[PDB]
């Protein structure tokens, strides 16, 4: 139950923000992703309790720039924005949709290492808080399309921070290998800003950093924290301020229930402790997270009634209406995600549970103990409010499924299912082919 | 270009089908899906030709059942069913688009662990050639539903023969813990064929295996059908007669462009002297395969524009506007697709080239050596016409992209991308969150 703070089981059924499971899928229709409206507002609110100290301490502005690529269903990014939160988008469809939810511009960051001249027109004509620059190509494109229009661009950078690789040898990895970002230690990073500052038509308001996700240790956190602020020294030395440090996300969710993992105050103690290190050094700057997962994956729950049971010599085989089209961490990452059968029984038995697809990593769990599954039960596979819709696909022909918003105000539908028709609805036969 | 018989470099350009790949990346945009209807052809005829001997040899049918989970665009799918051939599908989106494209009933067989009712419904009325059949529960679930219909259902069984662990333990492996088909070894697939034999609704027409994906050896192919055909003659000896035997698909395609590897004539060969050897004890059935990445992988080529290059001490990245979103296959799987400039250049380097979306596992390849690569190139990623755009999703909120088909009558748009529109097309706002 750790981190699903709003289901619970009343008279041997499972409740999710109060509503009965099993009667939701059966009202809606299964597979069903649920999302609860009011997790997501604790979630929200754990970090804005855990980083209030910020701007008490400093005077400066805490930003959340949620990031949409966990979930940008419209429901749930419209919740975001109305609670005050910010937007991390990765794309033109993302700013889009961040626009299309109301969420205030000055809150709004724009990452990505392939941003085309059609995006960075978008966010010129919006007015985002701050392109978060991933290489010198991509500054000089924003500075040259920043001029066509008359304007200025603000611009942030994403540097690749010098972290110890003897204590995090593989943030360290990731940083050095992966695509994205300005490496710092090789003088990339100082070279981009000082680039930008002789620019004319850019604006030069931050840094940031993103270094992975899914952690669930405070340790590569706080080295990210050291080793951004260094680089913030080292560019006041050359004369240059920062306003504005964005951390990126990455906390971990407790996707396993029986260890406790840090929390959004874990995360604030270390980060606010360290930059307030360097306050003799620069000035305090505002601070931005771009957390993702953890604001919504435990806030969605995946329903799927069990169609048939199967008994081989190794194992007992439960196969659900869900799969991995429509929620891709098993068959992806041989993720581990929490799973029951909605309805109390009086008998438990271990058995492994799949989806309908034609592929072999098309299951949700193995050699998992649950009450005694039968025919038409319905399984709740937890947290997958993040990367879940947002990695959904027509893998097989069959659809993407519905999704519903459990709210105090009543469950609404928020996410249509596909049809048959709608499978081919891009879909046009040349004449020759009728 | 072991494989991409259409393609080739003309005056320093490559040309797919005798289009220029730069001029179709200029006037459909990028990226973009280029099917080559005049390869797929190719692909069927070699399996046609290979094959010829069985109904020359036994007077019995051949027949292919393309694997619609590879590749179900509309036009593509008709492209196949005006060849004459067949369809194996997985859901009731496939059967659809089967029946929608005019297969013929007679020549589609349903695969699938998880058939629903709904779905069986469909296979039923449209008297298909047969479900084959993944379980017990299935079975029972398929006699009851053709009781319902005052109908008959036509029923092949998939089986897990008694594959040899000691001289195939990857493929032994699978046949076991893999949640698909009936263990022939502990009397499972004898059980439920012959309780299909005592049911009034059913028609039992055949026995079914598919071994795996992407295999370059014959020799799982040999053992299968050995194994397979064993069963066979335990079903004759008690007094059970079979119509149809199909051997799944999984045939692999060339990936790596420096090794031959079998072909169809070479499977051809193998399956069918195999079974030949059984011609005194049991009668030669019907012959099915279920090849879908041998008849469309080749096919296809995703052309990517260059929109930044990017040097770090560690490599050089090129960033194109094709993502994993687009084709997840090295994402996922880290599988290797050739690539390379469609300009030849007087000068190459080693690269790797990725998409835009802000995962780490968005690299299309790795030190790659490239003709020269410029911002505007575009680069053309070889064998993505299978689990290519039937995985593609929205991932990072980006479309589908577009896909022509270019043919001898012309080139012709037959997939549509798209716009931010339609990235939000099913999303519903509840009031509160107006
Ligand atoms: C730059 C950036 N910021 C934030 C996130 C959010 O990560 P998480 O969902 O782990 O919090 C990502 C994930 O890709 C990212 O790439
Ligand atoms: C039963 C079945 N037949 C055929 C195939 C097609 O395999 P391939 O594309 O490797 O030929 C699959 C792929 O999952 C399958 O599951």
């Amino acid at each position: 139950m750790l981190g699903n703070d709003t289901v619970e089981i009343k008279d041997g059924r499972f409740f999710i923000d109060g509503y009965d499971a099993i009667e939701l899928a059966e009202k809606f229709g299964t597979p069903l992703y649920v999302m609860s409206e009011e997790q997501i507002k604790i979630n929200y609110n754990r970090y804005i309790e855990a980083f209030k100290r910020w701007e008490e301490e400093t005077g400066k502005e805490f930003i959340v720039a949620y990031a949409y690529k966990a979930n940008a269903n419209l429901a749930i990014t419209r919740l975001l924005a109305k609670l005050g939160c910010g937007a991390d988008v990765v794309s033109g469809g993302e700013l889009y949709i961040a626009k299309l939810s109301n969420v205030p511009s000055k809150k709004i960051v724009f990452n990505g290492n392939c941003k085309t001249k059609e995006e960075i027109i978008m966010g010129i004509e919006a007015n985002i808080r701050a392109f978060n620059v991933d290489s010198i190509s991509e500054l000089i494109l924003i500075n040259e399309t920043a001029k066509e229009l008359g304007e200025t661009a603000n611009v942030a950078f994403r540097i690749n921070p010098n972290v110890n690789p003897k204590t995090h040898p593989k943030i360290s990895t990731g940083l050095k290998k992966n695509k994205f970002g300005l490496d710092v230690e090789s003088g990339i990073a100082m070279k981009a800003i000082k680039m930008a500052l002789e620019m004319e038509y850019v604006n030069v308001v931050g840094v940031h950093c993103h270094i992975g996700s899914q952690l669930t240790d405070i340790s590569p956190f706080i080295e990210e924290t050291r080793k951004v602020m260094d680089f913030v020294v080292e560019l006041k030395e050359e004369g240059i301020e920062i306003e504005d440090v964005n951390l990126g996300g990455g906390l971990g969710i407790p996707y396993y229930k029986d260890k406790q993992i840090p929390t959004q105050k874990d995360l604030a103690d270390a980060i606010i402790n360290t930059m307030l290190k360097y306050k003799d050094k620069v000035e305090m700057p505002n601070l931005i997270l771009e957390p993702g997962r953890s604001l919504v994956a435990t806030a969605g729950y995946l329903l799927g009634k069990v169609h048939h049971i199967k008994e081989t010599p190794v194992t007992k085989w439960v196969m659900i209406d869900a799969g991995m089209n429509d929620m891709m961490r098993p068959a992806m990452y041989e993720a581990y995600h929490h799973i029951i059968n909605c309805k109390v029984k009086n008998e438990k038995e271990v058995v492994s549970i799949a989806g309908g697809l034609c592929e072999s990593s098309d299951v949700f769990g193995r050699d998992r103990e649950l009450d005694k599954v039968e025919v038409g039960d319905v399984l709740a596979i937890f947290d997958v409010g993040a990367y879940g819709i947002s990695m959904a696909n027509n893998y097989n022909a069959r659809g993407r499924p519905r999704m519903v918003l459990t709210s105090k105000k009543g469950v609404f539908l928020i996410r249509e299912r596909e049809t048959y028709a709608d499978l081919i609805a891009k879909d046009i036969v040349p004449p020759h082919l009728l």
